[PDB]
């Protein structure tokens, strides 16, 4: 019946500052149902909203890897 969007935060591993975990996120950023990318590394943590009908976590991964970095889905 619907598609509401939603905000996931999510640890990532490599990232070594100066804009990288920015350019793994806006890889997402370009992913079909992504809409938003902001990069915490204040908290080594990124956030990206997506719809979930189009995207998720899912595709997610599989991108995050060829962007050469591994995220991890711990937290909740």
């Amino acid at each position: 019946m619907l598609s509401e969007q939603k905000e996931i935060a999510m640890q990532v591993s490599g990232m070594t500052c100066a804009a990288c975990a920015a350019r793994i996120e806006k890889g997402l950023k370009r992913m079909p149902g992504v809409t938003d990318a902001n990069v915490n590394l204040a908290t080594e943590t990124v956030n990206v909203i997506y719809d979930p009908a189009e995207t998720g976590t899912a595709a997610i991964q599989e991108k995050i890897e060829k962007l050469g970095y591994h995220v991890v889905i711990e937290g909740r």
